[PDB]
């Protein structure tokens, strides 16, 4: 690709292992300009360190906590007011607790349950209906999503759940957007070791299953991801929407 | 044949509820039969659609999905007056006509939440509790559409809620598996009844299945009834995890 | 209950086989029963098995099904002695040995060919006669195996032969419904059986199901029967198209 | 996406109008060396016509029927030792008799059906065999496919039953070879005016269901089934194999 003259937003890098901060150095990498959202201050604290390896001129970073609908709202307004109109939303972000987890799925509370419905499947919409705004001749938005949420994987558990309603959430806005020329597509990656791994149990033997079993008989990482982020965010995917890109090394396909 | 089999079943409001094509099907296969609902409106019709089954007595339960106390005192006290109990059949979602009739884009964060609320976190607290009354194993099915697996115009807000449903289906399947319990969806097709009133173009829907799904009609709530009875049965018991189309075809179709 | 009933049971070489596990399912339940076999082999077999049904005679006829004249023929005949049938049991596959082990890519052209014809082609040209002797509708259901929705190792060439069969399902589910016959797929989990044996590493696909699978345990043939039951019966009205999973959940889960 | 000292194959040009003509348009622009393969005589023809809108310095053009072992093992043969070592393969290869393209499924000859078997699915198992000797590096090989495969569709028919059989073949290729570095994946096209087209019954009405009911409410051109062939074909799908991307304006999402 050549993304010189675009702006990308990128939300959900906590740290240098991040899948985001991939997705950023590809960006980078091939001339866009990008703004970045986060959640904690530390978040915010690690992205003024990870600019530095990047050949972004300006720092251009925006607290938003998804679960605020005027965060998202007057976020999103702010950075139109200081970048213009931009051409896509990388969407990086998902959570659940530990104590939902790390439990049988048939004990899941309610609570926990709307909780990562919340954070892991509305958010996007959302900031669809945000970021819309922004793209008047149209754009690109892409989500990060796990095979988990097409199939039963042990542990995965409430997340497997809200991946599944992630997924649908993005052929919903898939139908809705296309006629304004927004398109919106998911990146199924295979598991990469960042901070939020650590929720998953039995994380050590999935990524020891893709080594084993995978057609490529390895992992992949989070450039990796980048790469396929920069073709769906990019005139080279003009043709598709309603999408998910497996990046696993074809884990997907096997049984 | 059901004979000293005994079901819940969960979601009739009316005689065109999915779910009393359910209760009439296995009332005729000899199950006992018991009832749960959420308005009194739909106690009274249940009151008088009892007198068409063959039910010696009226099991009647009020439970909110929506509460945890109502769904573990609910299925603590049908244990109590019933006993272990064979399966579930689930056949509750709800959303606002408010989120069926907007843009999906527009859609508000307190109507996404209630539609999974009631129309999938339900299933999972519903099994939770039914287990206690299954120590033998048994069998739980609940009730989906092809707007959980593709996006179809206007089913918008519950589309993401079935997507979410289906998923809780595989989840309960593999968590309750070793536990001898099965779990499954059917995914009907277009019906008549009172919920098919908060989807726009409901009628376009049913023309279009007459005139492009293989079997060129639409079916009844008794077929998916006929269905559920497979599903609720020893006639399934190597089954679990699987979402059966119960639509004329109109899944395999393009 | 499948009294009155008349189905044709095409695959049966022994006690092992999955169509076996049908028909002893359909003869409990009171189905007149048809067999046909490729080599005498299977005939005497099949002559012997038949002692433990309570057919109360052997309609028995020889068809090979890369033949043309031998379907056509055989369901004629079929006809003249029997009548009109009320469904079809296709149990039927093959691929040389060599090509359900090591490199899927060093397959050679005439044995890919020869699991397509046998495998796949069948079902079309057996719909197509047996829809003749059924003027009022009726059922047809084919066997097959997860390894046609993913690459799972060693299955190589049937892998594919068994995606054209899903797809055939599929394309003669929307061909033959407005005639009021349906057509599906069972999905059966592993299970030995003589064909089982030419499938590189079977021993080993076996162990994984009760390691990983939701009920922790493997199916056998008589649970592939009565999943054919429901989808040769009523009680399926409404479903055509359709790949049943019957594998302990296995299909459901990664 | 710069692809100066990459090499591919490109099967199945017949003309302008071909989906493989506009692949071969973009991986010229993106500045690929180009080797293509055809059947008839007429077709070499409107290569040598075609070629002179490309970039290409000379003509590699081979005959290979893939009904023919021979062809398909002497014609890759004959490419590595006039250009060497390839980078990937792009498979636009497919044939049905005309009376198999209309009317009812369930009277396919058994001779048509295995026909279309043949050119349209068991093609790419011996053109990979055949291609992965000149790839000891790895490489990419992308089929090209139809929604038929995976759904029946009004008249598509014996063509339906090969695509869901090159689908297959595309996975279990993808698993075969992936320890090879040779990924292998499926570009779903949505319909497109080609002389292929012609032979499938009410094409005129598939064309119109898209720009009616698709999300972007517009049909595809083989330009765009090209830039998504040039992710695939290049470095940026690393980490992706056994995959099938829909180019179709969305339409496989949405029933
Ligand atoms: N790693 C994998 O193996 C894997 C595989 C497939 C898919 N994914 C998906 O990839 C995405 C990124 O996760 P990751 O693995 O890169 O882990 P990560 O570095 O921990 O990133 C997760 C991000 O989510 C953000 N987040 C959580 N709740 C938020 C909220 N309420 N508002 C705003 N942001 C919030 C966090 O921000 P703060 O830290 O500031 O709170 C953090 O930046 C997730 O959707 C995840 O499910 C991960
Ligand atoms: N009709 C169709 O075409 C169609 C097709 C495919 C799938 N489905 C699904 O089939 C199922 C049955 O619906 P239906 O069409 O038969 O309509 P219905 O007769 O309106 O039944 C819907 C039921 O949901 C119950 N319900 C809603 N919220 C509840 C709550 N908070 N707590 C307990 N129960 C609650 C309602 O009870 P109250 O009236 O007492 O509030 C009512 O009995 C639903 O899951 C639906 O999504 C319907
Ligand atoms: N066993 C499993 O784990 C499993 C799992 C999923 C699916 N399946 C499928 O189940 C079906 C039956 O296999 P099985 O396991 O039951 O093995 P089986 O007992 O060996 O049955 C295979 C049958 O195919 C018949 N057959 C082969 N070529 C024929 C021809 N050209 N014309 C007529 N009949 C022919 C054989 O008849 P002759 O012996 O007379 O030649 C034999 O009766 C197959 O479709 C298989 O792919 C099996
Ligand atoms: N057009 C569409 O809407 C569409 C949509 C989705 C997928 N597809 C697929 O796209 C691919 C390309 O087709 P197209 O639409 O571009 O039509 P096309 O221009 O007619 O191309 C088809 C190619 O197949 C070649 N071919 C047929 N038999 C062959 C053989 N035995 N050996 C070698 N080459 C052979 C033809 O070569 P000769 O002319 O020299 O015989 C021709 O170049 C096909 O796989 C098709 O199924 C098309
Ligand atoms: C097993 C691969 C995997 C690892 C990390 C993930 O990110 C999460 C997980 C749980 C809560 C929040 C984010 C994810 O979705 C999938
Ligand atoms: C288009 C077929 C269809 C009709 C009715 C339904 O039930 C609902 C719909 C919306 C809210 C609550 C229940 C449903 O799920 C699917
Ligand atoms: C691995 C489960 C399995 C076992 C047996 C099968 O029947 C065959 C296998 C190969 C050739 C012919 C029939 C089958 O299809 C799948
Ligand atoms: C309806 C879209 C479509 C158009 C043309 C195609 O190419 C063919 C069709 C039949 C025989 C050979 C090639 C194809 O595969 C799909
Ligand atoms: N001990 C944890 C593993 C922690 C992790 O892998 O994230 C478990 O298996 O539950
Ligand atoms: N009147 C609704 C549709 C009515 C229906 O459910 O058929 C509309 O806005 O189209
Ligand atoms: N085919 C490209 C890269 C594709 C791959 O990632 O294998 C090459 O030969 O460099
Ligand atoms: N309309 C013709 C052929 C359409 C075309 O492919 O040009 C038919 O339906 O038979």
């Amino acid at each position: 690709v050549n993304l010189e003259n675009k702006t990308y937003v990128i939300m959900g890098i906590a740290n240098k292992r991040s899948i985001a901060f991939g997705v950023a150095k590809v960006l980078d990498q091939l001339g866009a300009k990008l703004v970045f959202t986060y959640r904690k201050e530390r978040s915010r604290k690690e992205l003024e360190k990870l600019l530095e390896q990047l050949n972004q001129p300006e720092a251009h970073l925006y607290q938003i906590d998804v679960q605020s609908d005027e965060e998202v709202i007057n976020g999103f307004e702010q950075i139109g007011k200081d970048v213009g109109n931009i051409d896509g939303v990388y969407h990086s972000i998902a959570f659940a607790n530990m104590e939902d987890l790390r439990g049988r799925f048939s004990e899941t509370s309610r609570e926990g349950f709307l909780l990562a419905q919340d954070i892991s499947s509305y958010s996007l919409t959302i900031v669809a209906h945000e970021a819309k705004k922004l793209m008047p001749e149209g754009g690109s938005i892409v989500a990060t999503t796990y095979l988990g949420g097409e199939f039963a994987v042990q542990n995965y558990n409430v997340m497997g759940v809200a991946k599944a309603s992630l997924e649908a959430n993005v052929k919903y806005l898939a139908l809705d957007l296309g006629p304004d020329n927004i398109r919106v597509n998911a990146i199924s990656a295979g598991p990469i070791r960042t901070l939020s791994a650590k929720g998953v149990g039995g994380f050590n033997t999935i990524l020891k299953e893709i080594e084993e079993r995978a057609p490529l008989k390895r992992n992949v990482d989070q450039v990796e991801v980048g790469k396929t982020a920069a073709y769906l965010l990019s005139d080279l995917s003009s043709g598709v929407t309603g999408e998910n890109i497996h990046v696993d090394s074809g884990f997907h396909a096997i049984k």
